[PDB]
């Protein structure tokens, strides 16, 4: 009924947006922002910048969907990111550590409950 958290955690530990939905894990973290486009999405035509503590996705032209710093550092020499039936851009985030896990996409979204339990730590 009312508006509270939309941000909802997923199999992948991570947080389904209305503007995207990415997934995380002890290996490593994967983001998709599904486009509204009705034809195929070239590389040139998109414009996904992998950083190491920085990343950014959009269209040429147009305003960036994702822009802001990342949780954590992530292996930029390794990250890659791919498009999806010409729809879709899926970007991969390889972990600097595999025994780090991450509470959001970016410094601008929402966070997420990652544990739970009445343990203290």
């Amino acid at each position: 009924g009312s508006s509270g958290s939309s941000g909802k955690p997923n199999l992948g530990n991570g947080a389904d947006l209305p503007n995207y939905r990415w997934t995380q894990t002890l290996a490593e973290l994967d983001l998709a922002v599904p486009f509204r486009v009705s034809f195929r999405l070239k590389g040139k035509d998109v414009v996904v910048d992998i950083q190491r503590r920085h990343l950014r996705v959009g269209l040429k032209g147009q305003p960036p969907v994702v822009d802001g710093e990342l949780y954590n550092e992530v292996k930029v020499e390794e990250s890659s990111w791919l498009i999806e039936d010409g729809k879709v851009v899926t970007v991969h985030l390889e972990k600097i550590n595999k025994m780090e896990w991450w509470n959001r996409l970016v410094t601008s979204d929402p966070e997420i409950n990652t544990k739970s339990g009445p343990s203290s730590g």
